[PDB]
């Protein structure tokens, strides 16, 4: 719609640092194109919609699908529809046609990889560029329609709610389903379908479910190491929550990227919610050190990326061992309803 143009929430801070691929050497190679998507859009007095889509591989789908999104629920299809439910079937239904829009782009693709495929059962490289029907992405969707709170994700991206309770102080509560093998129900998803933690070496945070990505559905065995498995690994089942009721006692929304999961993790051992306390303690300490939202963001997301060098050059410095040697997009929004 294109949400860049659409009003933006001054009750919302972003931070944001651009991928990078770390030298050995020291010095770094920062990107140029980032391939996190945000919107964080007032489409009315009620509605306000706040959403990263992390693009792997490639911007094309995270793109696509967010400008999707925005157009299947902002202008404006909600007042049409009173429950929860309703509201929920809506943002559904969104995820579904944006799926389907995927593999109706791709549909020649794939005819095209299969057609040179056939005549070999002389460029021939042109193949591998052919695979790039391996871009997806994952999403993280907030939709804030009229004092309640809809939450919808697949992929890497997170969700974070901070309440403060009954003798304070802040209690983190994840909203979002970590599609990946940070979560054990995807690692049992996986060992179920013949796969093994070991055909995951070397590939740093593989998203178990994403918008797109025809090369880890429907076609999976074109993959070296998505080729063992007995069944796609890769599903499009996102999840919805519905209906939180922003309340007094909800103080601010945390939405994270897949870039920001990634380094959190690498950084922060182990466990996949230690990383998100201390990424709240981190914003926690800082708004009581800077005002201006945006601020806030910038400041937390720019500790953790040097947080994550360090770890890095720390790792370099010892026994190189040398596990991760790149970042991701980075990205934070900090939606406040408590300053």
């Amino acid at each position: 719609s294109w949400t860049d143009d659409l009003k933006v929430c001054n009750q919302t801070g972003v931070g944001e640092a651009i991928n990078q691929i770390y030298k050995d050497d020291g010095r770094r190679c920062e990107g140029y194109e980032s391939r996190d998507k945000k919107c964080l859009c007032i489409s009315d007095n009620n509605t306000s919609l706040y959403a990263i889509l992390s693009g792997h591989n490639g911007v094309t789908v995270a793109e696509n699908a967010l400008q999707e999104m925005a157009a299947e629920l902002l202008l404006g299809q909600l007042n049409v529809c009173n429950t929860d439910e309703a509201v929920k079937e809506l943002i559904r239904q969104s995820f579904m046609s944006v799926e389907k829009g995927y593999f109706d782009s791709i549909n020649p693709h794939v005819a095209t990889k299969t057609a040179i495929q056939l005549h070999l059962s002389v460029l021939q490289k042109l193949d591998s560029l052919n695979n790039a029907l391996s871009v997806g992405s994952s999403a993280v969707l907030a939709l804030i329609h009229r004092s309640h709170l809809y939450l919808g994700n697949i992929g890497n991206c997170r969700a974070l709610l901070c309440k403060t309770d009954e003798h304070d102080t802040l209690t983190v509560t994840q909203l979002s389903v970590d599609h990946n093998l940070l979560n054990a129900e995807e690692a049992a998803r996986l060992f179920r379908l013949g796969l093994m933690a070991q055909n995951f070496e070397g590939v740093p945070l593989y998203s178990t479910r994403c918008i797109g990505n025809y090369l880890g559905k429907a076609g999976y065995k074109d993959c070296n190491f998505l080729s063992s498995a007995t069944a796609e690994p890769v599903i499009f089942e996102p999840e919805i929550v519905g209906g939180i009721q922003i309340t007094p006692a909800c103080r601010f929304l945390v939405l994270m990227s897949s870039g920001l999961c990634r380094a959190l993790h690498e950084i922060f051992p182990g466990d996949a919610s230690t990383g998100n306390r201390e990424l709240v303690r981190m914003i926690s300490e800082e708004f009581q050190n800077q005002s201006t939202l945006g601020g806030v963001a910038q400041s937390v997301v720019h500790r953790i990326v040097q947080a994550h060098h360090d770890t890095y050059m720390q790792l370099v410095e010892e026994h190189r061992s040398v596990t991760f040697n790149s970042r991701d997009d980075v990205t934070l929004l900090i939606r406040n309803f408590n300053y």
